[PDB]
């Protein structure tokens, strides 16, 4: 149920990002699949700032309003999900 | 409860960093909002050392005394706010 | 216990990656030992995308099909081993 | 107390490895390991896993190959203990 919620989340943000940054950043968001890849990378927190967001903000200042919240939501969910797997296996 | 304390901590360090490193590193610390961004990136641990702390230490060495503790504080509280919310449900 | 199967998982993927990407990326995959190093770094998530997967995808596109699953598998097992001590 | 004693064990482990690395890699990599304080900073960065491989270990291995035998274990140990201190709060709730 949570895994579905998250996938929905990725899907929504992937579509949004493609239409928001795909023009100026084809390598990372030009496609809905490219956006999926990039958003997953951001989720693992790998080079999200130095490698993706900071460069993005050089063209679209305040794009941080799309990514920091995305980071919060995605991190939070994953945290919970993990806890459940860990907690329930113990119980 | 942690959420507000954390916001306080971020605000303290952001104000501190702005006054401390904003002159030499305006791209990351020149503004109170720039310092907000940088300190969150450092909290996510994304290029905190190689990308931010090591460059800053070429100018103001031993600035790790601000950063490493900031890392402990924010890391520990986010560990705590996670466990706190999680154990409950 | 969890460590017993994860070791197997790493060995499978390492053998797979060596045969798949060792030709074009010998610095990271040319050896079975090299692929062991690379896959562990990818497991710790350090520069997996920008540093490893994205450059590999310029040669073999859709190689994320190996990596992203490898990432889920190895990340998942870590929590099952983290709790597998507790 | 352990938390505290485990935190004291960690401090010991960091001191061990920091002394080790200074003597092992400080010659060839003085910016990262030339000092006991430099090795302190580097080992903590490796602990938070930020550019540990691409940034530190991979470059060190071009000089002393198989120095991953120092690093990968150090990673295991410090990451495990920090998780031991994490669960030492998980059930301590």
């Amino acid at each position: 149920s949570v895994a579905a919620l998250l996938t929905v989340v990725f899907y929504i943000a992937a579509v949004m990002a493609t239409n928001l940054y795909g023009a100026t950043f084809p390598e990372w968001f030009g496609d809905l699949s490219k956006s999926l890849y990039t958003l997953f990378q951001v989720m693992t927190l790998e080079s999200w700032s130095m490698g993706i967001v900071r460069p993005v903000m050089n063209v679209h200042p305040n794009a941080w309003v799309f990514f920091i919240p995305f980071i919060m939501l995605t991190t939070f969910t994953v945290l919970n999900l993990f806890i459940g797997i860990i907690v329930d296996a113990m119980a």
